[PDB]
């Protein structure tokens, strides 16, 4: 995260740490048993950690689950990005509690102008290096499609939209992928891409996660 603030130990109870030897990508926990990620963060011997703030240091709260099954999205195009996302199945359920709790699943789409938190442990520079151990906030507002693709020129999908500042300064970044956008109390976006990291004009590019509730809800009514 680029230009945000020290979140608060547990705050965003519903933020996940993939982790293979150490923190790769984020997520978000919909269910006591399933996490919602990016697709291009794809990896075996994925290990969720819940309950996380500072990386680095068990201070507590935390809860370190294996993943049984990975779920990359049928038409996802790592190339484009179109359709980046993915879903992960705990082996055995999470105990929810104040500090591990889930986010529901949106009923209808967030519109433009809307104020929205993005949260990860992603690279905090704009330009060369710097991740923090602790968890960053973001409020970001969603930008409307033509005002995205006239200033950034990036070739968006209908399963895409852009949030953040065209003037720059403020943006998710390195590390921050597959973490959660909400807004209205609702998971509505997972980090995807972008170019660079608060650039001016070149806005962050989010998976539409309202697009896809039916497909979540049939694969994780029958795995
Ligand atoms: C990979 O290194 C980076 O600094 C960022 C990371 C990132 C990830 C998720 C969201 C944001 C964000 N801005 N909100 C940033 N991505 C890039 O800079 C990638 N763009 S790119 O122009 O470097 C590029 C384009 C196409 C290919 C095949 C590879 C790389
Ligand atoms: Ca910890």
């Amino acid at each position: 995260i680029v230009g945000g603030y020290t979140c608060g130990a547990n705050t965003v109870p519903y933020q996940v740490s993939l982790n293979s030897g150490y923190h790769f990508c984020g997520g978000s926990l919909i269910n006591s048993q399933w996490v919602v990620s990016a697709a291009h963060c794809y990896k075996s011997g994925i290990q969720v950690r819940l309950g996380e703030d500072n990386i680095n240091v068990v201070e507590g709260n935390e809860q370190f689950i294996s993943a049984s099954k990975s779920i990359v999205h049928p038409s996802y195009n790592s190339n484009t990005l179109n359709n980046d996302i993915m879903l992960i199945k705990l082996k055995s359920a999470a105990s929810l509690n104040s500090r591990v709790a889930s986010i529901s699943l949106p009923t209808s789409c967030a519109s433009a102008g809307t104020q929205c938190l993005i949260s990860g442990w992603g690279n905090t520079k704009s330009s060369g290096t710097s991740y923090p151990d602790v968890l960053k906030c973001l409020k970001a507002p969603i930008l409307s499609d033509s005002s995205c693709k006239s200033a950034s020129s990036f070739i968006i999908t209908s399963n895409m939209f852009c949030a953040g500042y065209l003037e720059g300064g403020k943006d998710s970044c390195q590390g921050d992928s597959g973490g959660p956008v909400v807004c209205s109390g609702k998971l509505q976006g997972i980090v995807s891409w972008g170019e660079g990291c608060a650039q001016k004009n070149k806005p962050g590019v989010y998976t539409k996660v309202c697009n896809y509730v039916s497909w979540i809800k049939q694969t994780i009514a029958s795995n």
